[PDB]
């Protein structure tokens, strides 16, 4: 049995294209004590990958590329897991995972499709959940603005905010995504940053200011949102995708003093800090899904070999929904 | 009787007749006036936290003074007050945001510094927003200034390691030898990153920012897990003809799961009594020190005013009227 794997060959400069990865065929090993062996089925493609090439150590050169995934346990030398289980874990960009199941959890394939355990019922879902609710602390009637709003995190964030009684405004790229936000996910409004002036969009959509800004994007979008925040607003720093491929320095928010004028808070978060609360998060999210109160879209791309090419879709805005790679 | 005033024209010294207080009003002989950096920010156009001084109107100044006549249920003749008394001999109007100060518990001018606005800013911004704990490392910008020098001393009292950033070898010496800061970084002569690397081994848990600009952006690179950055001001940016700099390292808040939060001292006006009571005991026991640089004569105003961005004020700048 062969285990195909993408390895990190070189730390990339800007956008990471080919020759950044090395496609390698190594023989399938066997798990040691405390380890499990997993047949990888669906891989999560995440903007955080660029950073992996910080809050977590980077990928070692010559190591398998880091990747969250869902897979079938073939064998287990670990009390927590048994052969036949389906697991969410750091499975890597390869056919098969062998190692310590640290922070792995079982998923039930009969209750939801596997790729869902990478979105709304996975990491991106939890990010939206804990970031919005614990850090954003939205309340009934508050104006909630979300960047990267048609994405996996933003789309779930927008909807939970809607369920909390918030007026929800999405900032997204292109007419199709902005239409999706309003007609499908139930956002109160949308701003197409690619086609309309963002400031005028915000003035239109948030005339009395913004109480909660969920930032997935950073850059000029963040800086413009800053001129419009309300007294005691919360800015959740979830990501800065517009900056991840910078050869140049990060674009700092020149309107940051709005946080002073408005006595507002800007706070960062990392989803793994909430691991102890995952079951309660996953449980409540699941009931939202079942009740039709929240919708999750996955964008599945087939074939492990397409990894380098498919990854770039996140940075070109080419993904429509949570990007998943079928192995 | 005459009320000498400075009203916003660069200014204008105009003698005016002393009027008389109506209902809801008090009459106050102004004794000491607060010269604050915020005086500049008040003169701008864009929506600040409080509306600008109107063209032609008496220049805003916080001050301490004696009530001569009260037509207000909360104030009595002979009370001493703190309030927006303005750049003038006498205040007449509603005591919007005034409070009584006990002249027995402290020197009158101290009710403009540690027991006044700058002291309460340090008090509430550090403790409510920074929430420093025993053994945490607390870095203060403008640490020699009126807010920073108090914030750093309260930090010391809470059991923190306290590191100050200040201009000049003299001021840095003062923080360590006189105020009891654990370390000091001379931003004017020394590299800041190296200074911070040196003075803050375990990273930075609380940053009390009075300055913004490059200092903030450098501090961001060494904040710790779950750090708190208190935005109190951005003095290095107030005299900019062009755009505020902006922290390029702000994503440190993400990597470190840290919080950056602004505050305005008057939001805590209702809690001033407990804050002032505690601050008074610290001063009285000699645990916390307050410096005021007092210049005599209202007439010296425009000259005295030219000090707060220079760095010439040693202590809280106060004008005796
Ligand atoms: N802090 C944590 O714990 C944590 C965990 C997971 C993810 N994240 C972060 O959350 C954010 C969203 O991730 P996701 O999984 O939901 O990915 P996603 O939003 O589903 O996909 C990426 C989206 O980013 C937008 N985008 C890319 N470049 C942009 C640019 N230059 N300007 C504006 N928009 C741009 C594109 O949307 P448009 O086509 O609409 O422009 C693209 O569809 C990322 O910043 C990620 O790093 C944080
Ligand atoms: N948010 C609120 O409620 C509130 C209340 C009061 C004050 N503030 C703000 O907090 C700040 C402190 O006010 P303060 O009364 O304590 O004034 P201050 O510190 O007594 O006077 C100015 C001090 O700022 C420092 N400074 C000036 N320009 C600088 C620069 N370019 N780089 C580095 N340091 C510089 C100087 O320190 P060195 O001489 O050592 O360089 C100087 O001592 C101001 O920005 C003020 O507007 C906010």
């Amino acid at each position: 049995q062969i285990n195909r794997q993408y390895q990190l060959a070189q730390r990339p400069s800007g956008l990471p294209g080919r020759d950044t990865f090395s496609f390698v065929e190594t023989p399938l090993g066997e798990p040691a004590e405390g380890q499990i062996l997993v047949k990888n089925e669906y891989l999560s493609l995440d903007p955080a990958m660029r950073g992996w090439m910080s809050y977590i150590p980077p990928v070692g050169i010559g190591e398998v590329m880091r990747a969250l995934g869902v897979g079938k346990v073939l064998v287990s030398k670990h009390p927590g897991f048994q052969a036949g289980d389906y697991v969410n874990g750091a499975l890597g960009v390869q056919d098969y995972f062998i190692g310590e199941p640290k922070g792995f959890y079982k998923v039930d394939p009969s209750r939801a499709p596997l790729p869902r355990y990478l979105s709304a019922l996975g990491m991106t879902g939890m990010t939206a959940y804990f970031a919005l609710l614990d850090v954003g602390q939205p309340k009934n009637g508050e104006t909630v603005v979300i960047s990267g709003a048609a994405g996996a995190v933003g789309s779930v964030a927008g909807q939970i905010a809607r369920l909390k009684g918030c007026r929800v405004v999405g900032i997204a790229g292109g007419a199709e995504k902005c239409r999706f936000l309003v007609e499908e996910l139930g956002f109160d409004g949308a701003i197409d940053y690619k086609n309309e002036d963002l400031a005028a969009g915000l003035k239109r959509e948030c005339p009395k200011g913004i109480d909660v800004f969920f930032d997935n994007v950073g850059g000029e979008i963040l800086d413009t949102v800053l001129t419009r925040i309300a007294f005691k607003a919360r800015i959740v720093l979830c990501g800065a995708i517009s900056q991840y491929n910078n050869k140049e320095a990060v674009r700092g928010p020149a309107n940051y003093l709005s946080l002073l004028v408005n006595r507002a808070r800007m706070e960062g978060m990392v989803v793994m800090d909430y691991a102890q609360r995952f079951p309660e998060g996953l449980k409540e999210m699941a009931t939202w899904l079942a009740e039709g109160k929240l919708q999750s879209r996955e964008d599945i791309v087939e074939g492990l070999e397409t990894f380098p090419e498919t990854l770039l879709k996140l940075f070109s805005g080419e993904n429509f929904g949570k990007l998943v790679l079928k192995v």
